[PDB]
């Protein structure tokens, strides 16, 4: 199969993923160069949608000058019924990589991490908070993990990395709070109420302080003192991400 995003044509490969009124394709153009598209269908799509839509665009766009961590977005066709979007394709999400390797490499996990903090150091610059990180979010192209969403537009639903903030009902505290899930699920194998079945009764455990989140010792030290501080319930007493891009873990060998 095939489709045209203005100009430029771009041959059907395979179908990535389908959010559900969104499908995300693996495309080839004229030069034969690989690339995602994204299809969004507008058909049943109210006047709010249509501004998240447009806003996470715009961001999208601008902050590609920014950071290499964040998703190249190449072009886009945009009408009033629907959306196409020519970004740049990658291996396979964070999640789906994670969910398959039984063993993480330390040095892969720091890399990754470093990758993680770059991304949401710079949505933080423009004053956004993704505030529902998730490994899905991130996506690894050549060995280098790059933001995918800033949360703008309306694995998905996770209360795993949700911060005690958000369930008591929001600042970049809060993106810190997920992120040090993300490495506790890359450093102990689960994520740190993942132990917890009942979605209740998880929320409860979030925010209980007298419910204390383990931290098994690990020869990495520095990186058990980096979960400690990403995993500290009161905001106020949380590392911040300018904090952690200056942390041993991230800048020592
Ligand atoms: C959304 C999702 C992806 C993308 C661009 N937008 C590019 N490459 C890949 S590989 C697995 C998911 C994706």
């Amino acid at each position: 199969q095939s489709m045209s995003v203005k100009g430029r044509i771009y041959s059907i490969l395979k179908q990535i993923g389908s959010g559900g009124s969104s499908k995300v394709f693996q495309v080839l153009n004229e030069k034969k160069q690989i690339y995602a598209i994204k299809y969004v269908n507008l058909e049943e799509a109210d006047n709010q949608t249509l501004d998240s839509y447009r806003n996470e665009i715009a961001y999208l766009n601008k902050l590609q000058q920014h950071s290499d961590k964040i998703i190249r977005l190449y072009d886009y066709e945009i009408t009033d019924q629907y959306i196409y979007m020519v970004m740049e394709c990658g291996n396979i999400d964070l999640n789906s990589w994670l969910k398959k390797k039984k063993s993480i490499d330390p040095w892969e996990r720091k890399s990754y991490w470093k990758n993680m903090l770059e991304a949401v150091h710079t949505i933080h610059q423009h004053g956004i908070v993704h505030s529902d990180l998730k490994p899905a979010n991130f996506l690894i192209v050549d060995g280098m993990l790059k933001l995918i969403d800033f949360g703008i537009a309306n694995q998905v639903g996770t209360v795993n990395y949700m911060p005690p903030e958000a369930i008591k009902d929001i600042s970049p505290k809060s993106d810190v709070w997920s992120l040090g899930c993300i490495l506790y699920y890359m450093t102990y194998g689960k994520t740190p109420f993942q132990q917890i079945i009942n979605q209740i009764s998880k929320l409860h455990a979030i925010i209980d302080p007298n419910h204390e989140i383990e931290f098994p010792d690990i020869p990495e030290k520095d990186l058990q003192d980096v979960l400690k501080c990403c995993l500290k319930r009161d905001p106020k007493q949380r590392i911040s991400i300018p904090e952690l891009l200056a942390h041993p873990y991230v800048q020592i060998q």
